[PDB]
């Protein structure tokens, strides 16, 4: 796209504020930003806020979201679809033109770990170019295992293809498959989908802790066979809904856009890989690390 | 196949009648019929009754099915495998030769949303050429959420490949991935697996309704990441068995041949896309529409 | 690999002995062994004990495993990762050099049907070349349906690619997809992952029996849509954990490394195919047979 040549829009922070007991404002941008997806490989991603996946959003069950999208793309329209919400797609997930803003309002009344993404046709193109993310909706009454959890992180799986190549997006294998982590609390890492960051700078934990991961596989195209090496999931909540409670799973099947909350114990010091167990995808990048120490 | 050149057998209605409190007769054909799978693209499908997927069958839990297949194919044998039934494959799912009929009898004692398909070797060929469908077995005691449902439809996912090309069937990506709808009540649409019909003539609903979809992914080869844009599934019953009850799922993973009953609320007027969230497949056809109006 | 040319190490029996009420010794080899994966097609597999998948391991919930790997490979290091265990990957799943042995100790405190595999980088290579298997951990309190089961077998799904070809492992479709069976009791068959053995020498059962299968899809790369023709699963326990109990499933979705216990009734004499319902994979080998007779 001629109007994207040389464009690299600096990342913009997510803006969010609570405006009532059950109402929250969220302001995001659509922007074109160079991301290093593998060592030496730059992808001029289509993004929310200059991150791919986009920034984490966390709301409470029952919150209405008043969402604004500021489109900084010079030429392509963009939009937003939150899987958390009940909305009219053809009224509420509509396009925002270049250099314009749009505000849409909709309720999040289901707890869980939801995908969000651009909804502009062709949706495959917009998702594959980087316009995906996660929204977490925290359950009003928690999870039954909350009191057991010592530490928590967010992980997101996505794929990358040949740049802006619809034939490859539709017909080709992924070039890379990757994990990212998005911060829940100060000090947590906040990364983009690349093949290396979470190997070189592992997530951290302490021996004996029960870890919770909020996970989502945004695709665009693959399913995920999510596994943590050296442990078994004690508890799994499919899509993050507390009712969908499995126990003692080695591996969690996630559809494309599929989420879960998973909990596991790390019993011994060491480095614990986190993979999709579709090992072609692991080989193409989808291995993160969790470094477990005595402190 | 030389004996299929120029052959286009007009669709024949499904014949079904109840013959006792727990016994039903079903009569289907195997036939060769031209279907427009994408605009301008004709596939000379191998079909049941001139539809691909085939006609919907609905029986009650505990019904014995007395099934007749009339093979109108001039040269290829065909057969029938209902996933609903307990049967001897090597006695009851056997071939019916060209211009012959065969009758087989077997019980449907499990509720759910089951695939049916031709079982003639090579099964991949027969399924990929169009010989798939769904049988619904209604549970004796219903679903716990029945009283909440306002409207219901059947949707089926399938893929199409290069015509009668076993190399492509085994080794290639799908050319198209598609939804169809099959009628449960008079006035419901009844369509074939194509890339366009359910976009141009959306399924219809009213604002505020709870919708039930009976769904099955017949493959042959892909899994499905089933999602309705702008809502969350309130309730999911895997394979349509009332015991396999999930809640608040954004997306339902369906294996090949996998079914479900899913229920969701449409809260606002508008058009709601229905997708597999493996967006390469969505781009290749697998997007249906649900138009929601005030009336 | 020059040092594998002409190498064909005869299979070595698994060695296992109980050494306390809650402690077991297991001794396995890593070895290079020619396996006929399809008629006329030899793969010089990387194996545990000269089988691919490797030998079955069965322990009780709460057993600590004291595992020794004897590496008979002349040049490549190997390792062992049991998905059943809680362990430090970077201390306990480490490499054993050529012509050396290593012993690692770790507890199996979760019931189920777990993958095991070599964990040596690149893990894709080691798994794809044949270094996979299953460990079953029997639940302390059984499954609620135990008293109903008449007969049981183990089945494992794996794929085979072009020989030792990392490009194909990462980017290519499988050449073959296959089932194997591993013995639980004397007289049970014990086979390797090939396209033919379980078709020519079917698993055996009697009319009217309830059959339990312990199943795992080891991949490396594909998910599995597990189905038995002519029946419906009465009960399914995901990953073999008794809590993850589904009923009346036609088809069980297994992620890569995913397991289950499945139970079904064979009501009529005959031969019942067992498939992954991703029929491209079935066509490439993944069809086993269960021959059901009056005796
Ligand atoms: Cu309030
Ligand atoms: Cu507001
Ligand atoms: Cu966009
Ligand atoms: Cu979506
Ligand atoms: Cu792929
Ligand atoms: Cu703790
Ligand atoms: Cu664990
Ligand atoms: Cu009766
Ligand atoms: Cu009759
Ligand atoms: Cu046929
Ligand atoms: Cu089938
Ligand atoms: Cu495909
Ligand atoms: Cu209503
Ligand atoms: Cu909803
Ligand atoms: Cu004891
Ligand atoms: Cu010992
Ligand atoms: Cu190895
Ligand atoms: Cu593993
Ligand atoms: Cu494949
Ligand atoms: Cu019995
Ligand atoms: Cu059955």
């Amino acid at each position: 796209i001629a109007a994207h040549k040389g464009v690299n829009q600096a990342p913009v922070p997510l803006k969010m504020e609570r405006v009532g007991p059950h109402d929250v404002h969220i302001e995001m941008t659509a922007q074109i930003t160079d991301i290093e997806i593998d060592k030496g490989k730059i992808y001029k991603a289509w993004t929310f806020n200059g991150q791919a996946p986009g920034p984490l959003v966390v709301v409470n069950e029952g919150d209405t979201i008043h969402f604004t999208l500021k489109n900084m793309d010079p030429v392509v329209p963009h939009s937003m679809d939150f899987h958390a919400v009940h909305a009219s797609p053809s009224k509420d997930f509509i396009d925002v033109m270049p250099n314009k803003s749009g505000t849409f309002t909709y309720p999040a009344n289901k707890p869980g770990v939801f995908m969000y993404h651009c909804g502009t046709k062709p949706v495959l193109q917009h998702i594959a170019n980087g316009m995906h993310g996660v929204i977490i909706v925290k359950p009003k009454n928690g999870y039954p295992t909350d009191k057991e959890v010592d530490r928590e992180y967010v992980l997101i799986q996505n794929e990358w293809y040949k740049y802006n190549d619809m034939n490859d997006f539709q017909n080709g294998v992924p070039s890379y498959v990757v994990f990212s982590s998005k911060a829940l609390k100060p000090g947590d890492p906040n990364t983009n989908g690349d093949t290396f960051t979470l190997k070189e700078k592992p997530l951290l934990a302490k021996v004996g802790e029960k870890i919770r991961l909020y996970i989502n596989n945004v695709g665009p195209n693959e399913v995920s066979s999510f596994h943590v090496v050296g442990t078994v999931f004690d508890d799994v909540y499919l899509d993050g809904n507390p009712n969908n409670h499995l126990q003692g799973m080695q591996t969690v099947m996630l559809p494309a856009s599929g989420g879960a909350v998973v909990e596991f114990t790390v019993t011994r010091p060491g480095t614990y890989p986190i993979v999709t167990h579709q090992f072609n995808h692991a080989q193409k990048g989808a291995v993160a690390m969790l470094k477990v120490t005595e402190t």
